[PDB]
């Protein structure tokens, strides 16, 4: 008892212990269990940081105040350290002797309460070339026998897995539940804690901040557990706060920088948009449609999607955008996608459906059920997301998986969460889902029989329905029916090549001009409907990346400069040179 | 009463264990009670209590609050879950059997089949009913156990392989929570071998874990939503006449579980299509949350009567349920207003109107 | 990292809790991070906040060294614990902290350094920053609630491209020293932007930096003639290419010749059908002269015709004459739609799992190849 535990009767004495406040009815049932003849040994069960160590200390501050009921009053509770007591147990009985030692100060003081913090730990205190005779036996029998009283603590898989091992030592212990509490018991257990944090960190925090505070890591946290992820937030938030007076903001903690706090913890665009990202956000329409061209309204969607997220008129747990892209090959379904994310500046995650044709690779999404071999791995898809919370999820050609993994976004869809195997669930509320297929296509691209041809408009999505459950259909934002590329839009794509090229050639220090009706004749020669841009970019590698890859590789473009192409009109041929 | 239920509520200890430890709580509660100087004698109603709080188990109450929490409860859940009210009315009336005390054996609280037509009120009933209580939600979405050895997931895996000293989820979270609700979605497009863990469950209320530990499911109301059998009940058929399908709805379910199954469930609630009016009260739900959220922005907001008829209209959809509801408000509504609140008018500022004409049926805006 | 460092120095100087975790992929930097934030502090670099503030790296090893006689471990760690107690304005920096988990003595097997720190951390006692991957994170230390609880999670994203270019410039002037080699800031900027097109396996500013330190070691070998001479984008394309397979420069040397003659040394062992050794031919020459595609293969050609006419032999021919390995798949083995998972592996869970793909692992230990579907109307 000298050095071996704390007492905490002495740090509410000299302030050593944060309040407790509330848990009326678990202390009141702590002390119930406290009252009983035998095994009065209250065991705190519970999620990890609730307030069960919380609750241990409190207790001993409320003797300390004295706003106890008459039956606990000058009992001195005394937190045992194990590590300590453990250090010089070199000896063969050493550890055995202070211990008892220890146990019959505690027998003759019959007012003293030892709590052990994290008692699961006691079910081995060295065995060390021996059998079970350390500390899980020898507290045994004083507790059946009524004579000394102990607080423990543990949390919930802890417990299952190590305390219930040994049921004698279980049986000795009354398991209370402290839960986790509401948003009334969170806010205003920080309103009773906020004066040491404002005292530590020189800050003041309005009623809102603490109200927001409360509701974002409510909202926005699912790591952590209330009455801890609350408070953590107030104590980043008055570090941060605390750190800015090197430029002297001497001044309270107001709502906005409770948000700043909640957003760098959970890494989301939050904070408003503001200072430019509202300019990106305005022009992001316009960085697309330069970058893809036609199809124009799936550029619309996507960034209203974005803009109602930014905006705070998203939706309560869903992803940000979840969007079905289906239209002929070669209309920009993957590229609208692959640029968004692009001038975003997040992280893609494209995943190629085609690879889960079989039912049984749902497992390569989400991982293997324990005692499997590919446990140790978990899921793609939600370790994906978890690394990458705030990203674009791009999923190619999902008719080409098997028709049941659909069922995976279903729930992703509805509710933004995905469990793998390990019990821990991603978060896709800040995530675009985009899903791109030729589903319509080949039932669009049929011929009518008959003297009078019919509208085929609908048959796109008729065969959309075919193929996607209702259910699935119904938790799309929008599917955005591509359409082919027009004439206009090929001069335009091909344009965008030349581009390319011509960067590839700057990288190479040689310069290409191409005549204007040089590019009309590539498009006039390259067009084709059914198959969309691809052939563009096929024509325009065929005509001059060849002539000029034979070029620079063999003398004439070595290190060269401008490349001449023009377009004669009685061959309808190119013209090259230095 | 107190050898009787420790024995009824109490499987961790052994009976002569359990009993001396019920009798020594309820004597250190009486004599806790007399700091008013009330030295009583144990009555029948102490005894209850103290188990019931062993237990982790509700007493009876009924005279407390949550006696008028369970009176209003169908109306508390009606104003938030529109139409399909035999729902309500079953979920209330067996948490009402179980509070009453007149309640099943050792089986859950209520085990529920809720089946119909997508987009309807099956899972929200579910969450708003949870809210209500003021109890624990356990979710699990049967669409990530497709496999049968996913079973392995739920219950933990057997003695001697890697995923042991995890244990399983459904009965570690039944553990933390034994008095929830429990919400399985989708279990028609779980593997029909995972089924049998819901038999077992369904009759007896217990469920063994990895660990030889035994969950108890009496004081938690199993609902299970589904999507079976709507295919045939919006399936046309042919021919002059259309019949009612819901005999193949019936014949689908049939297929899917197994006739033990349907014989250990409470109930199936067959959910109906949203109607019209239905519609109506959804749009009103939807512009309130709407308007909630714009609040949070510091954006009041206000729609005119006519303009709600105009987007009930616009958005009426039977075959997909009040789900289409949430998207035609979403682009009616939202898009010009983030238009605003990011770079236009509603900027720290609301006092936004919308109202529809009648020669293009367009809404108003501004401040 | 100047995000990160100020992240880090918020979370340190927290009431409770106060206990970064530098969690990020491997490479990253984040050990970097660690002692660059101690070299920092020495330098002054800092708020006043950490100004004189002492980090320490704890071994593990040596902390566990003769730990036998049950007490050894725990008063060891009791008396570090309490010299830092004493210091009060010292930080323990724990480059693995997914490895504190346990501590020995198995019999019990509970009381470890982790619980040993669990209350000193939950009460604000002392400041610790820990570091870990994402893997170990999530599967070790995550396991954990409670020691997961004391920690504040830092993610140490991968760096930018100008980040990188800037991270390499820094830090030349010690790899100089080392190998007595200079570097041109167009071969710093080249090692860079290679590095992030061709090489996949790590992460930018380990892999960049990889690329500068085996340029600079094997620059470093070339004075065996004494060829003294500054890394110039050529060595640095040089030792992207022994890993990417493929040099861009070197073209300048007689490859241009193998080039230029492959299509006749194929027509004398392919007679008749030019079109498809100019095909190929045409295709490996736009890839090599740079004008390929930045995301595609060299060339995905679809060979069709009547049997016997070369089809096959065509292509035998054309990786001998490379020099490149034959990466042959015959698509009739492949004639139903499960067998896909010879090619990619079976799911986790499932029976071959830990085999792999043939057909992703040949691509992976043959980057450069050519890859062969015969008769692929067979799958
Ligand atoms: N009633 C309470 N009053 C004030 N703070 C509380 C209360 N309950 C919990 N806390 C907060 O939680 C922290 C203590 O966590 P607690 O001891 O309850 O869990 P724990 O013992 O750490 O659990 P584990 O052993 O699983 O880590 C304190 O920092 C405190 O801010
Ligand atoms: N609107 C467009 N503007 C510019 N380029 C386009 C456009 N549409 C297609 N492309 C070209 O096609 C390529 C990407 O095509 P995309 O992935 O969009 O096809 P897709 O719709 O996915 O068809 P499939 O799924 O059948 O491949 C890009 O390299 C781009 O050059
Ligand atoms: N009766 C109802 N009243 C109000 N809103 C409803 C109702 N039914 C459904 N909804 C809307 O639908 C959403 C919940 O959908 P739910 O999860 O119930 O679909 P579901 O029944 O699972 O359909 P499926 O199983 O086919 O996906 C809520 O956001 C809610 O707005
Ligand atoms: N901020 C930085 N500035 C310069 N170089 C850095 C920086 N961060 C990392 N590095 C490079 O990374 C190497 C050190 O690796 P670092 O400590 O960053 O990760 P690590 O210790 O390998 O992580 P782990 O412990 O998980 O393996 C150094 O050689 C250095 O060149
Ligand atoms: N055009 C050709 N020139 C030279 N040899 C040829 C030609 N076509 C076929 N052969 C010979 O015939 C054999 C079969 O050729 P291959 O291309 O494999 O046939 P397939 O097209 O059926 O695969 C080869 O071994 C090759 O030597």
């Amino acid at each position: 008892m000298e050095n071996f535990t704390t007492n905490l009767n002495q740090l509410a004495r000299v302030g050593g212990i944060d309040p407790l406040i509330g848990r009326e009815k678990e202390l009141e049932r702590a002390i119930q269990v406290l009252c009983r003849r035998r095994k009065n040994n209250p065991l705190l069960v519970g999620e990890s940081g609730v307030g069960k160590t919380a609750i241990a200390e409190g207790l001993a501050w409320r003797i300390v105040q004295g706003d106890v009921p008459e039956v606990m009053a000058d009992c001195t509770i005394y937190s045992l350290d194990i590590g300590s007591l453990l250090a010089g147990t070199k000896y063969r009985g050493d550890f055995e002797k202070r211990f008892k030692a220890l146990l019959k100060q505690l027998e003759q003081d019959t007012n003293s309460i030892l709590f052990i913090d994290e008692i699961h730990t006691i079910i081995g205190a060295g065995a060390a070339s021996g059998g079970q005779v350390d500390a899980a036996n020898l507290i045994k029998p004083l507790l059946s026998s009524g004579k000394i009283r102990v607080i423990g603590s543990t949390t919930y898989q802890e417990f299952s897995n190590i305390f219930e091992k040994d049921r004698a030592l279980a049986r000795r212990f009354q398991k209370i539940d402290i839960t986790e509490p509401s948003i009334e018991e969170t806010v205003q257990i920080i309103n009773g804690l906020k004066p040491k944090y404002e005292a530590h960190h020189d800050v003041r925090y309005t009623a809102k901040a603490v109200r927001a505070a409360v509701e974002l890591a409510v909202k926005y946290i699912n790591d952590r557990h209330l009455p801890d992820k609350a408070i953590d937030v107030i104590d980043e938030a008055g570090a941060r706060a605390r750190l800015m007076p090197v430029s002297k903001r001497k001044k309270t903690v107001n709502v906005a920088d409770i948000e700043s706090v909640v957003a760098r913890i959970a890494r989301i665009p939050e904070k408003s948009v503001s200072q430019s990202d509202r300019d990106t956000l305005k022009n992001l329409g316009d960085r697309l449609k330069m970058l893809v061209f036609g199809q124009d309204k799936a550029i619309e969607a996507l960034t209203e999607a974005i803009k109602m997220a930014r905006a705070g008129l998203g939706h309560e747990h869903k992803p940000v955008g979840s969007f079905l892209f289906a239209g002929p090959t070669g209309v920009g379904k993957t590229e609208v996608t692959v640029q968004l994310s692009k001038a975003l500046g997040i992280e893609l995650l494209r995943f190629d459906m085609s690879e889960y044709m079989e039912r049984h690779t749902v497992s390569r999404l989400i991982g293997a059920p324990p005692g499997y071999v590919g446990f140790d791995q978990g899921g793609l898809l939600t370790d994906a997301v978890i690394k990458h919370p705030h990203a674009v999820l791009l999923l190619d050609e999902i008719e080409k998986a098997h028709p049941d993994v659909f069922n995976i976004l279903l729930q992703v869809m509805d509710n933004g969460t995905l469990t793998d195997n390990n019990g821990r669930k991603a978060d896709f509320r800040n995530v675009v889902l985009v899903m791109t297929t030729n589903a319509g296509v080949r039932e669009t691209e049929r011929k009518s029989i008959g003297l009078i041809h019919q509208d085929n408009s609908t048959d796109a999505m008729e065969e959309i329905k075919k193929i996607f459950t209702p259910e699935f259909r119904n938790r799309l934002d929008n599917i955005i029916w591509f359409d082919h590329l027009s004439t206009d839009v090929i001069h335009q794509v091909v344009d965008k090549f030349i581009v390319e090229l011509q960067v590839q050639l700057d990288q190479k220090g040689v310069s290409l001009e191409v005549s204007q009706e040089a590019r009309n004749w590539l498009a006039e020669k390259g067009y084709d409907r059914a198959m969309g841009a691809r052939p563009m970019a096929r024509v325009i590698q065929d005509n001059l990346k060849k002539p000029l890859a034979n070029e620079l590789l063999f003398g004439s473009l070595v290190d060269g400069g401008q490349v001449t192409v023009a377009l004669d009109k009685e061959k309808n041929e190119l013209t090259y040179g230095f």
